[PDB]
């Protein structure tokens, strides 16, 4: 039913682990994906906001840092604004599913519970 | 133009077996069991349905780096393709994945991440 | 290194098939995605811009109408615009590779070439 | 919660073969050809590299729908959801996919599409 989408990329800044007044953990993240070239590389770009919940978001929150390179699976969501301030806008973000730190330039010692 | 390209969400079944080709180049195996979740929509909860098996090689650095950063029944985000190969009996084929990311779910985990060196 | 997605929903509106100078042919289309429920269903919502260049922005033009429920494969792509007019503004849109009217709930007459 | 999927492109191996369950319930199957091309980085120009073999299935009236919309060759778009079943020699497992979705491409081709009737 949902749209699904993978983007791999790095973390534009550190993940803002903020609370809910019922308590419930929040983490927002926006990763900046960017490509490859031939012959010379780099070109395109893609920034994705992203937002995690519960325990995931703690752990995404102190797991992960700017710069890094990670992997997300989730699901797009958009919304569509005004006309009774200017005309049409449109906006994203991505209610992530899985997300975990790349290991395809680096390692990382996982801790399990 | 392009292969065909999944993400698969599962467990390692064992440690990464790190091997290398005869030129040196490094290979990692392993495989992912993805367990997707049913429910009897009369009582009980969510259930454990059945389960998919994907082995999965990555290579060179990236390989390195899952032997030296994975270990069993780690869950890991798999991003990927496709890859049919051919093994005889005594015709047979098999569908396995080439890894070109993965990463530690931070799912029901944390992780502390060195950036190698490079940019 | 590209992000793709796979979007299933109904054109919102007949394929606009315009040509550039150089005689190309352009179709361009919004796949309006729209979900499932339970025990009473409908809800969520994700509009897509999408457009398909060559043969295929004319066959997408010549085989699809309203409504038409469409599988797209593509590339997400977004711009980011403005700050000396207001202030901070973004789209995305997705280059389609691949689209065909979906056979969930009707039929076609695929003939080839 | 959720299965491993994937979007597939390629053409059918042969017509979708219509099959019905003893109680009734329609299923088509197939397998879709998914050819990804090459570079020689030296001359020639693109090439055709090793295809991938999926077997689908896919029930009740889309498979219907399939069964009387696609034939031999044709090229299509497939989204759906990986599944590991188990035959025995003489253990075994193959991976196939679960259409939930699947249209015939309008790359190299057109296609009139009559809506049943619903909403
Ligand atoms: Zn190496
Ligand atoms: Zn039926």
């Amino acid at each position: 039913g949902d749209t699904t989408i993978t983007i791999v990329g790095n973390l534009t800044a550190d993940p803002e682990l903020r609370f809910t007044p019922s308590g419930a953990a929040v983490a927002n993240f926006t990763v900046a994906s960017t490509p490859r070239i031939y012959d010379w590389k780099d070109g395109e770009a893609l920034f994705l906001r992203c937002n995690i919940w519960r325990e995931a978001a703690e752990n995404v929150a102190e797991s992960l840092t700017r710069g890094a390179r990670v992997i997300v699976s989730g699901r797009l969501k958009q919304r569509s604004f005004e006309t009774r301030e200017g005309e049409k806008r449109t906006v994203i973000e991505v209610e992530v599913d899985e997300i975990g730190p790349s290991l395809r330039y680096a390692t990382a010692k996982v801790n399990k519970a």
